[PDB]
């Protein structure tokens, strides 16, 4: 199956972070399923190596855009799953606003039946007293819209965005991002129009779950 | 229940998993062979999964297993990297290059059932397009060093400080200043060294029937001093 095939009903996610914020590291594993007919996503992440030094908001978009819903008459513009089985490179800049960068790089790809996103994170120049290693975001989420572009010479897209944390004292702390993604495999893809993803995102508990851990509730469908 | 020295009284299988980014050029190394702490003898050979280093593989090699070291009777009590096993060690290094780049390594090295595990993380930094390291100008060869141990009471651990002797293509010598600590994994107790020192030799060969970007190393290391 090839491509948007592969996406034509519910589909096993793993998602794997190394992470290394201002010195601290940490490693996190998701698992769950997406729907890509509605745009669904529904993951449980544990951070494997105790409590997180960075709130788990930070890292919701690092922690799988294949699953965006494209609808039909916007199926020639769906670069992700275009690069599938073979898959593709993600790479973001993010910069925390009066605060750190995060610098990632993933590869989304299938591994058999399951989607995979293994993802390499590194954190520099964050404030020790800052919103971020102090843990003074709240755990939620709003909702955003991803612009994407094509970006003919790699053979892939550019996206940006600004995602809006909320703080605990009311204010938001916006954080800029910066994406590229370049496909795997040698290997023709969709390069799509300028287009956008509209998402939203509900972050949540397992009350039965005594791990440092994330639930998430995920609706992306692109547009424009 | 087999725990430190016991764990080396004779020849060990070792793995060792290096993940690599240079100046954002990335690579992955496995190396597989055998070590013999008796004799302080190293036999590894390394395969560049990714291809092409981008870097030399005489950069690399300081980074690609202290254990085996050959502590003679009078030095075993000196013997931190032993005592720490099976949970292991943290091996961290700051690397610089004189008038280049700098590597920061971090590793974990310890026994995955039988075998005697060196994972490691590499960062290089600031590395130029045009000097020995991106360019490739280093020898594939190897000198002879002086590694220095000194105890970190606080940590618990150990500090080491040396500099490679990298052989440059023109004859000249391209120097590496390591800086070097490490602290153990588990909470069990650990030998904390007076100051003593390494001596290495190493060789770097290559396997005549492999296609693949690699390298073959021999190394011979005894505790003294
Ligand atoms: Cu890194």
């Amino acid at each position: 199956r090839k491509g948007e095939e592969l996406f034509t009903g519910v589909v096993p996610i793993l998602i794997e972070l190394d992470g290394d914020v201002n010195g601290h590291k940490f490693f996190v594993r998701g698992e769950g399923e997406g729907d890509a007919t509605i745009g669904k996503l529904s993951l449980k992440f544990i951070a494997t190596t105790g409590k997180l030094p960075v709130p788990w908001p930070t890292l919701v978009t690092t922690l799988v855009q294949a699953f965006s819903r494209y609808p039909d008459h916007m199926k020639r513009h769906d670069f992700f799953k275009s690069a599938m089985p073979e898959g593709y490179v993600q790479e973001r800049t993010i910069y925390f606003k009066d605060d750190g960068t995060y610098k990632t790089r993933a590869e989304v790809k299938f591994e058999g039946d399951t989607l995979v996103n293994r993802i390499h994170l590194h954190g520099i120049d964050f404030k020790e007293d800052g919103n971020i290693l102090g843990h003074k975001l709240e755990y939620n989420f709003n909702s955003h819209k991803v612009y994407i572009t094509a970006d003919k010479q790699n053979n892939g897209i550019k996206a940006n965005f600004t995602i809006r944390h909320n703080v605990e004292d009311g204010s938001v702390q916006l954080a800029d991002h910066y994406q590229q993604n370049t496909p795997i495999g040698d290997g023709p893809v969709d390069l799509p129009d300028d287009h956008y993803l509209s998402t939203q995102t509900i972050l949540s508990k397992d009350l039965n779950e005594k791990r440092d851990h994330m639930v998430l509730l995920e609706y992306v469908t692109a547009a424009g």
